[PDB]
């Protein structure tokens, strides 16, 4: 069954879910900040469990 | 214009993805994390985030 396939069918419904929350009211750079930090989330359970977080800040925010 | 309609089809197709991303492999509570994490940032966008701003932990929380 491919999950290439899947992966394809969980893009086209994240796109399909990205036009529903653009068409909100949402402009192209919302757009894609948007898809693009969705992705990321995505990818995160997906496959990538990128936990390298860079914390600039630490304990004490000043 | 009724937004409320909108929104039902935001969370059905939002709902579309994560069933797929969660058949992919995702556990129970991958589901939950992933589903909580991505209405959360729905919302953040939508700026629709309900027309209070609800403390729960540090800020918000879902």
């Amino acid at each position: 069954m491919e999950m290439g396939q899947l992966k394809n069918k969980i893009e086209n419904k994240k796109k399909e879910l990205i036009q529903l929350v653009a068409r909100h009211g949402l402009d192209h750079d919302k757009v894609l900040l948007f898809s693009r930090d969705l992705d990321k989330l995505i990818n995160k359970f997906m496959n990538v469990k990128d936990k390298v977080h860079k914390l600039e800040h630490h304990h004490h925010h000043h």
